[PDB]
């Protein structure tokens, strides 16, 4: 699996998402240097205004591009899964708000690394912070705290976002994650570490249709 990271690799992800009923469609392009821990995309609503802040679907939107230290490679859940892929699943629970549910997949097809979602999102609150468009436009956390799941030859993590609202206070996002494998092949199953990950949101301005573009640069860490 790590063969297939060792240079430029380009990605899709394509999500379908549902919020209270608010139906929309995200896809994105770009590519990935995981030598350098680097992503470069472009996401895109192509149903017109997405219903939720832009900032609360970046963790949806593939930890396979985390840069691991050498002395860490045996520790690349991500990576070792490829090409077959994984199945990445999530709960993410807005403080005093609704919650998404996803399913992803995340595999090859042919040179590509698609990023596959399906979300799901009820109780939200019509006014709130989510769908009453109150979030900020970036991004202030970094960790991903990884344990392996032994019992479902997988990973779980579990970490906090928070997302800074338009009146200085923040929206708490607790994420709840858990990732197996799509083949029957081996996996290497991680001693407890983390990921540090910085996203940066702009826009285009040459771009009419509501989107994102993201930087983002991710190092694992904590094993030494
Ligand atoms: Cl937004």
């Amino acid at each position: 699996g790590e063969e297939l990271f060792t240079g430029v690799v380009p990605i899709l992800v394509e999500l379908d998402g549902d919020v209270n009923g608010h139906k929309f469609s995200v896809s994105g392009e770009g590519e990935g240097d995981a030598t350098y821990g680097k992503l470069t995309l472009k996401f895109i609503c192509t149903t017109g205004k997405l219903p939720v802040p832009w900032p609360t679907l970046v963790t949806t939107l593939v930890q396979c591009f985390s840069r691991y230290p050498d002395h860490m490679k045996q520790h690349d859940f991500f990576k070792s899964a490829m090409p077959e892929g994984y199945v990445q699943e999530r709960t993410i629970f807005f403080k005093d708000d609704g919650n998404y549910k996803t399913r992803a997949e995340v595999k090859f097809e042919g040179d590509t690394l698609v990023n596959r979602i399906e979300l799901k999102g009820i109780d939200f609150k019509e006014d709130g912070n989510i769908l009453g468009h109150k979030l900020e436009y970036n991004y202030i956390s970094h960790n991903v705290y990884i344990t392996a799941d032994k019992q479902k030859n997988g990973i779980k993590a579990n970490f906090k976002i928070r997302h800074n609202i338009e009146d200085g206070s923040v929206q708490l996002a607790d994420h709840y994650q858990q990732n197996t494998p799509i083949g029957d092949g081996p996996v290497l199953l991680p001693d407890n570490h983390y990921l540090s990950t910085q996203s940066a949101l702009s826009k285009d301005p040459n771009e009419k249709r509501d989107h994102m573009v993201l930087l983002e640069f991710v190092t694992a860490a904590g094993i030494t």
